């Protein structure tokens, strides 16, 4: 459907501007980023929608949406990593883009079995 070929159009716009930026917590710029920092930056650049600055901000924005009703877009976050989240950006077919701690802003799969058993829930910010 042509609405979400755009929304994915636009994240990989952000992600191939981004990727191999590596994490850094706290961090904003494309010296180092984090997981809810790349998040905040792509839909305040992509889509004119002002997310939180912190992971747990960001999972009560929008609405929360089941594993299997996700859509591009969509924020995805897991119980990970040392502050307790990690959230990135649903864009189809099990993939999403974020801030991964081991190598910056890439692309990853669902299923790889570390994000998958760590799933926590999705939120859905632009509808």
């Amino acid at each position: 459907m042509v609405r979400n070929v755009d929304v994915k159009s636009r994240i990989m716009d952000q992600y191939a501007d981004w990727k191999g930026v590596r994490y850094r917590l706290g961090g904003s710029t494309k010296k180092g980023i984090d997981s809810s920092g790349f998040v905040q930056r792509t839909f305040r650049e992509q889509f004119g929608l002002e997310l939180p600055r912190s992971t747990y901000e960001q999972q009560e924005m929008g609405k929360s949406v089941s594993r299997s009703n996700l859509r591009t877009g969509d924020l995805v976050l897991f119980r990970a990593g040392s502050t307790g989240r990690h959230v990135g950006i649903y864009i189809g077919n099990n993939q999403f883009v974020h801030a991964s701690t081991s190598s910056g802003v890439i692309i990853s799969s669902m299923n790889e079995p570390y994000w998958k058993k760590r799933y926590n829930e999705a939120r859905r910010v632009l509808s």
